[PDB]
């Protein structure tokens, strides 16, 4: 249908007025920063003396995983809690190991006949 179209039509909707700016959206900024993050990281830690291999180019999915690694990890990090809670009862059992002990074996007699 849009073959004999030429241009993309003049201005419309003059009287009502629409189109507030909507100037910024977050993930677009994330993508823009993503396209340069690896190279800027490489260079600015290069002046610090720490070494890294060449910034191999990354694909879009690779870029998104990179972004999640640099952003999702920062916003989502709750590793320590359940581990120590689970270790709590193991330690409690470790104290509880007394259980009156005693009896046992390889412990009998006093004879010196060898």
């Amino acid at each position: 249908p849009p073959e004999d179209d030429g241009y993309r039509k003049p201005v419309q909707l003059y009287r009502h007025w629409v189109r507030p700016k909507f100037l910024q959206y977050k993930y677009m900024y994330n993508y823009r920063t993503n396209y340069y993050d690896d190279v800027i990281d490489y260079i600015d830690k290069k002046q610090t003396g720490v070494a890294r291999e060449i910034p191999r180019p990354q694909t879009w999915a690779e870029r998104v995983l990179r972004t999640r690694n640099i952003s999702g990890s920062d916003i989502d990090s709750y590793a320590p809690a359940k581990r120590d809670k689970q270790l709590i009862q193991t330690l409690a059992a470790s104290i509880r190991t007394y259980n009156y002990h005693t009896k046992a074996y390889i412990n009998q007699r006093y004879a010196s006949v060898l």
